[PDB]
């Protein structure tokens, strides 16, 4: 149903940028840490977003400072750990805190279930866990049905579906409601909202970004919420090198 975008938005329309990172700006690893943005992308994006007001924010997965790593030299606005971390204009971070109980008896309990999980990565993210299982995916069933039962014994906790990944996060964190964060803030409010993702956690954002009458935009295969698509990673380049340079 998602049709296929060709058309690239004017350098100075009122449009408000809201990028995944993993996926869609950045090619997918076999390995997080060798994810890189190419450096020609990275002045793609600060340029679009010096045209709209500073309008322009990474909505990630990833932890704040991993984010500020793969965009170094720019600091833009951010959206980390799906939501739990932002960075608005101001330069301003507002974190979700958990119970510091449950962040200790969570991943106490994750840890001594991996010794038979291998393969399987445990990532601590201070409010989230992300279980890792790209070089098993055999255990892919077992690290749904854990993560589901750590959330329902600690009902401050919600699930997130991933590529490769099994995620645990604050309830009531979403890219939706990161995306809604900066909608009512300074420079996005007032513009129309667009959002580029490809997985799981990026569908709360089209959800709301279609409710907005914005343009929301799935990238790769697979379902999706969104009403436009880009078919791959070198794919978004193109469309953001059309913007910038028509
Ligand atoms: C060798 C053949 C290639 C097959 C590789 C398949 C692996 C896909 C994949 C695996 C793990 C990923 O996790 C990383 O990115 C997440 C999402 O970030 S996001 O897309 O910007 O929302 C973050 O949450 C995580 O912390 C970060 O470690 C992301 C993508
Ligand atoms: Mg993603």
């Amino acid at each position: 149903m998602a049709e296929p975008l060709t058309v690239s938005p004017e350098l100075t329309a009122n449009y408000a940028y809201f990028f995944d990172l993993d996926g869609t700006l950045a090619e997918i690893k076999p390995h997080p840490d060798q994810v890189v943005v190419p450096h020609k992308i990275l002045q793609l994006l600060d340029r679009l977003a010096a045209h709209n007001a500073g309008a322009l924010a990474l909505i990630s997965g990833r932890s704040m400072t991993e984010l500020d790593a793969l965009a170094k030299p720019f600091r833009f606005p951010l959206a980390g750990v799906h939501g739990a971390e932002r960075r608005d204009i101001n330069g301003k971070t507002h974190i979700v805190r958990l119970p510091e109980a449950v962040v200790r008896e969570v991943e106490a309990l994750l840890r001594s279930t991996l010794v038979a999980l291998p393969g399987t990565e445990l990532e601590s993210k201070g409010m989230a866990f992300a279980l890792h299982y790209r070089q098993a995916p055999e255990h892919e069933a077992a690290l749904l049905a854990l993560a589901q039962h750590v959330t329902q014994h600690w009902p401050q906790l919600a699930l997130q579906l991933g590529k490769c990944v099994v995620e645990i996060k604050p309830k009531g964190t979403n890219k939706g409601e990161a995306i809604a964060a900066f909608m009512q803030e300074a420079p996005f409010a007032g513009r129309i909202p667009v959002f580029v993702g490809d997985d799981l956690t990026d569908e709360a954002g089209f959800g709301v970004v279609n409710h907005a009458g914005g343009i929301s935009v799935k990238v790769g295969v697979g379902a999706t919420q969104a009403a436009w698509r880009l078919e791959s990673v070198p794919d978004v380049w193109r469309w953001l090198e059309q913007i910038n340079y028509p």
